[PDB]
């Protein structure tokens, strides 16, 4: 049978399902470690190979991509799990090898493809403690373009006062997002900042992994798509809504958590965004 990850029904997501609303049409690249394409729960519509080492971008030797794209998308059916936006359209952009690093060269590749070929949102489940100008460049050419780009917050836990966001996640054009568990409490590994934007479920979340299997991580990596469906649900129901009014809703109509720093806005409720 399917099971539905805690993660799903914690963000609302089944509740825009029973109104009819899956991410139909919805354009969504996977900016990462490629996606494990023969999966049975999984749907590539397409997709791009930016790392010179693995031109294949349609296997993971990661696991990582393949993770966050089943979050995304899993399919609705009889097997496995169930993504935040089972209908939406798949696109599988490597940018990370199999040991899941790269270059920000490859990265902006990627970013630039999926602007080429008119993705609606961009997942970057990565990121790093220094960015480089032009990945701010591209990154932000890809938010003027229209797109709704989420990016996970990092991994550096807390350090006093001073922001831990890692980039691309602290540029003001991002989502940046952060990792709770199932009672919404913080992660302890949760990078925090005044850039930190949303939380989503990052603890213990079950996803699929390359070879038709099932297995969970936790990490800013696994929130971050939990944001990036939401973004595709609610365009699956407001299709005129520009990637600014998207933000805009995730952001505000946010379940508060606490001091902004360490949980910014608060756990995204996709029902309350998309009404």
């Amino acid at each position: 049978a399917q099971s539905v990850p805690y993660g799903i029904s914690q963000i609302k997501a089944p509740a825009l399902h029973s109104q009819g609303y899956t991410g139909s049409n919805v354009k969504v690249a996977v900016i990462d470690s490629g996606i494990d394409s023969s999966h049975p729960d999984l749907n590539v519509r397409g997709g791009a190979s930016f790392v010179p080492s693995e031109t294949n971008p349609y296997q993971d030797g990661s696991s990582h991509g393949t993770h966050v794209a089943g979050t995304i998308a899993a399919l609705n059916n009889s097997i496995g799990v169930l993504g935040v936006a089972p209908s939406a359209s798949l696109y599988a952009v490597k940018v990370l090898d199999s040991t899941g690093s790269g270059q920000y060269s490859w990265i902006i590749n990627g970013i630039e493809w999926a602007i080429s070929n008119n993705m609606d949102v961009i997942n970057m489940s990565l990121g790093g403690p220094s960015g480089s100008t032009a990945l701010k460049t591209v990154v932000d050419k890809a938010v003027s373009s229209g797109i709704v780009v989420a990016a996970a917050a990092g991994n550096e836990g807390s350090s006093g006062s001073t922001s831990t966001v890692g980039y691309p996640a602290k540029y003001p054009s991002t989502i940046a997002v952060g990792a709770v568990n199932s009672s919404n409490q913080r992660a302890s590994f949760s990078s925090v900042g005044s850039e930190l934007d949303v939380m989503a479920p990052g603890v213990s979340i079950q996803s699929t992994l390359p070879g038709g299997t099932y297995g969970a991580y936790n990490g800013t990596s696994m929130a971050t798509p939990h944001v990036a469906g939401a973004a595709a649900l609610i365009l699956s129901k407001h299709p005129t809504w520009t990637n600014a009014q998207v933000r805009d809703r995730l952001e505000s109509t946010a379940t508060y958590l606490g001091n902004s720093f360490y949980y910014g806005k608060g756990l995204i409720n996709v029902q309350a965004a998309a009404q």
